[PDB]
This record gives structure tokens, C-alpha cells and sequence, in this order.
């Protein structure tokens, strides 16, 4: 058969790795997640060097398969005695392979068993994968079919190249709202100026893949020390129930302002940033498959960025199916006004607060201006305020942080006290009616879609891409003699001219 081609991938061999970092609670599995973390981010850095770090993956996984193995034994007396008075049954006896001999040693033991001969498999193909990761009626319609297979694959690979920078910034602040969590403010930060700046693009995700793997050491190493060390007694003369929520009911953590909760799984904790920094891996590899492909053909099929380049502004009158492909890669170069004003109504749509009065009335100053150069002259700053006001929303939830029993000035209530509402309403950062930012994800795909129609104005500066769908200026042709861009089209003769 032969097919041996299709068994080269280094994908398991990474996925071992997580497996055996997960379950167990020691701080031995902290070294498999900073390697992988290493090795991330060396996909983030450079290629041409990742078989040296394998080989010293495996020299790293034997060296845990020999601690694991000189613990088998009454040893570890002997290791409390070497211990340079740094022993004390936690800090080398928790993490120091507490040996049960009965089932526990047996998965600790089948844990690295699978990865040790992972990692020799993988120094023995690491010679074959490196060659394609470089610089180098049954037959008739299986071949047949799987050519329309590869042609759905470049055409699913060239619409996965672009998109997915969006689609990982949709999923950062996804994470970043659900679970607000602050040290996560940078991620909310670096994309939210990822996405309208466009020279910030290869620069904020190569910065997310460091500070999400510092995110990840800083939620795997939560073991031992426990949250007493490091609350908030009542004033008891605002509602009646105010000791009931946040602060002065229970003992504030003061790292869960800063992101920590160790949880039972143990990974279900960490899920979120594990599939951010999945999500940013897989957002390096496409763009370096497109290289692979660029290495022996073209990746500029036209100069705006698009698929299927079949369909041109002339070709859209002719069929059906350059209309189609017409309106797949043109769609928001057309209608991306419209779909900005749709998306901030879908803001007003499920906030209804007081801060998004602002995004009314900020529409308002864009629709006044009914000509597209009177809303350019002002869309950029409109952006940069946009861009601001999330940043300044996100920046609101936290205030002063809970760890401080200093509390926020509406206890007060400034003589004529408000409700549990008026404080939702208006978008005020408290502890018993915490304001809802998981509804902020509409206002994040609104900065989204005005951040991608600063390149749609750019695209009546540039004259680079008027060829391939071309100007959209709001001016037609009056005291003419005749306009004629388009034949008369009133009567069908097609299929497209009668949807037409």
C-alpha cells in the first residue's frame, strides 16, 4: 500500500503531551505544559529547529520516567535529606511521586509509558516530516472525485486564510466576557487594536501567544498554596440583602481579581486558554501552508483579497455562478456600511443601557451625513472612539478591585437612592447586581465590522483593486446621453437577469 504519508504528523505526539499533563497535581506536569508552551511559540518565532527540541523533549520525558522510577523505592527519605533544607513534605513530597502501588503508580507509570515511546517514534520520523514541513466505474470517479475533494480544499484553505484572524479574535473576547477574569485585559486590549490597525495584525498575535501561555503557567501552578494567607466584615446600616453577593457575605480571593480558582478538573479550568492558544497555532500553520503552496505556485490570485477569482464586476452579469462567487469574495466590499449600521442596532438590540445611548447617537452623526466622503471624513475617528469606549467598558466591571473592602460610593446614593435596576441599567461596576458582559460580544463584532470597512474606504483611495470589482461611489449620471455600464437587463433571457 504505502500510505505510510499520512502517519508523519507530530500532531499526536503533541497531543500526548497534554494527555499525560493532564489526569496529575504535581509540579513535574508543569514542565510537559511549559514545553509545549516553548514549542508554540517557537512555531511563533522560527522553524528549521524543533527536532533538537524534540530530542530534548525526550531526553526531558526520560529524565521524568527516571524520577518517576527512583521513587519506586523508599528513596524519597533519602531526597528529603539531600533536599537542601527546602524538603518539608509539600515542596518535595506533594509533587515527589507518592507512590499507592496499587492503581495510582500503574497511571503514573502508563502516563509517560505512551510518551517515551512517542518520543522515540517521533525522533525516528523526524527526518521525513521535516521534509514536507520545508523548503523540500470506480477507479474514474475516485480520482475524480477527490480532485473535486482538492478543489474543495484550496477552496476552503484560501477562504480559512484570511477570516480567522477575526474568528480568534472572536474567540478571545468570547473567553475574555464569559469569564471576565482581569490579566485577560491584555488580550482584550491587544485585539481590540489588532483588528482596526493593520499593521498590528502579525504583531498582537505573536504577543497573544506569549501572555496566554504566561496565562497558562500562571493557572497550572495553583497546587499547594492554600487560599487562607492570602475578609470584608459587614457594615450592616445598601438593600437589604447587600450581604448576600460579593463582598461582605463571603472571603474574598484575592487572586480572583487577578484570575485564580483552582478547580476540580483541573482542566476545565484551563480549557478556555488552551483552545485560544489551539486556535492561534492553527492561525500560524494556514498562513504557513499558504507559504508551502506559494513555494510552487501563486497565492495572489487577485489584488484584493478574495476567492474563486473567476468573478469579476463584468462577469457578474453572465450567470448565476460568478453572481454567486461575485457576492462570496465582494460581499462586505459592497454592503459593508450597511451591515455596520445592522450590527450597531444589534448593540441596541440586546444592551439597551446607557452607554449604548452613545452608540445611538453616534449613528445618528454617521447617518446625518448621508454621502459615503461626509461619513469618511469622520469614520476613522468614530473607530478610534469606538475601540476606546470598548476598552473603557471593559475596563468598567472592575473599578477598585474586591480584595479591598473599601466599597463603591453609591452606598451613599447621593440623598435619593436608586434601585437594584438604575444600577444595571446605567452600566454601573458593582458587586450585588454585577453589570452582564457577556452581551458586550455584539459591541465586539460591531468594532469588528467597522475595523474591516476602514479598508473598504481605503478602497476608494486605491486605485489597486478598482479592476476586480470596482468604484462604489453614490454619484449617478443625470443630463446624460446615455450611461449604458450595463446592457438592458428588463428582460430575462437568463436565469440571473429574471432574480435580476
Amino acid at each position: 500500500v504505502t500510505g505510510i504519508y499520512v502517519k508523519y504528523w507530530i500532531y499526536v505526539c503533541a497531543g500526548m503531551f497534554i494527555v499525560v499533563s493532564f489526569a496529575v497535581y504535581k509540579i513535574v506536569y508543569m514542565f510537559l505544559f511549559l514545553l509545549c508552551l516553548t514549542l508554540f511559540q517557537v512555531y511563533y518565532t522560527l522553524w528549521r529547529k524543533l527536532l533538537r527540541v524534540f530530542w530534548w523533549l525526550v531526553v526531558a520525558y526520560t529524565m521524568l520516567v527516571l524520577i518517576a522510577v527512583y521513587t519506586f523505592q523508599f528513596q524519597d527519605f533519602p531526597t528529603y535529606w539531600r533536599n537542601l533544607t527546602g524538603f518539608t513534605d509539600e515542596q518535595l513530597g506533594d509533587l515527589g511521586l507518592e507512590q499507592f502501588s496499587v492503581s495510582e503508580l500503574f497511571s503514573s507509570i502508563l502516563i509517560p509509558g505512551f510518551f517515551l515511546l512517542a518520543c522515540i517514534l517521533q525522533l525516528h520520523y523526524f527526518h521525513r516530516p521535516f521534509m514536507q514541513l520545508t523548503d523540500l466505474r470506480l477507479l474514474d470517479l475516485a480520482a475524480s472525485f477527490s480532485a473535486v475533494l482538492t478543489r474543495i480544499q484550496v477552496f476552503v484553505r484560501r477562504l480559512l486564510e484570511l477570516h480567522v484572524f477575526k474568528l480568534v479574535a472572536l474567540y478571545t473576547v468570547w473567553v475574555a466576557l464569559k469569564e471576565v477574569s482581569v490579566m485577560n485585559l491584555l488580550l482584550v486590549v491587544l485585539w481590540a487594536f489588532a483588528l482596526p490597525y493593520p499593521r498590528f495584525r502579525p504583531m498582537a498575535s505573536c504577543l497573544s501567544t506569549v501572555w496566554t501561555c504566561i496565562i497558562i503557567v500562571c493557572k497550572m501552578l495553583y497546587q499547594l498554596k492554600i487560599v487562607n494567607p492570602h475578609n470584608c466584615t459587614e457594615p450592616f446600616p445598601q438593600p437589604l440583602e447587600i450581604n448576600q453577593s460579593l463582598l461582605y457575605r463571603g472571603p474574598v480571593d484575592p487572586a480572583n481579581w487577578f484570575g485564580v480558582r483552582k478547580g476540580y478538573p483541573n482542566l476545565g479550568y484551563i480549557q478556555n486558554h488552551l483552545q485560544i492558544l489551539l486556535l492561534l497555532v492553527f492561525e500560524a500553520v494556514v498562513y504557513r501552508r499558504q507559504e508551502h503552496y506559494r513555494r510552487q505556485h501563486q497565492q495572489a490570485p487577485l489584488p484584493a483579497q478574495a476567492v474563486c477569482a473567476d468573478g469579476t464586476r463584468q462577469r457578474l452579469d453572465q450567470d448565476l455562478l460568478s453572481c454567486l462567487k461575485y457576492f462570496i469574495n465582494f460581499f462586505f466590499y459592497k454592503f459593508g456600511l450597511e451591515i455596520c449600521f445592522l450590527m450597531a442596532v444589534n448593540v441596541i438590540g440586546q444592551r439597551m443601557n446607557f452607554m449604548v445611548i452613545l452608540h445611538g447617537c453616534w449613528l445618528v452623526a454617521i447617518l446625518t451625513r448621508r454621502r459615503r466622503e461626509a461619513i469618511a471624513r469622520l469614520w476613522p475617528n468614530y473607530c478610534l472612539f469606538l475601540t476606546l469606549f470598548l476598552l473603557y467598558q471593559y475596563l468598567l466591571c472592575l473599578g477598585m478591585p474586591p480584595a479591598l473592602c473599601i466599597d463603591y460610593p453609591w452606598r451613599w446614593s447621593k440623598a435619593i437612592p436608586m434601585n437594584s435596576a438604575l444600577i444595571k441599567w446605567l452600566y454601573l461596576p458593582d458587586f450585588f447586581r454585577a453589570p452582564n458582559s457577556t452581551n458586550l460580544i455584539s459591541d465586539f463584532l460591531l468594532l469588528l465590522c467597522a475595523s474591516q470597512q476602514w479598508q473598504v474606504f481605503s478602497a476608494e483611495r486605491t486605485e489597486e483593486w478598482q479592476r476586480m470589482a470596482g468604484i462604489n461611489t453614490d454619484h449617478l449620471e443625470p443630463l446624460r446621453g446615455e450611461p449604458n455600464p450595463i446592457p438592458n437587463f428588463i428582460h430575462c433571457r437568463s436565469y440571473l437577469d429574471m432574480l435580476k
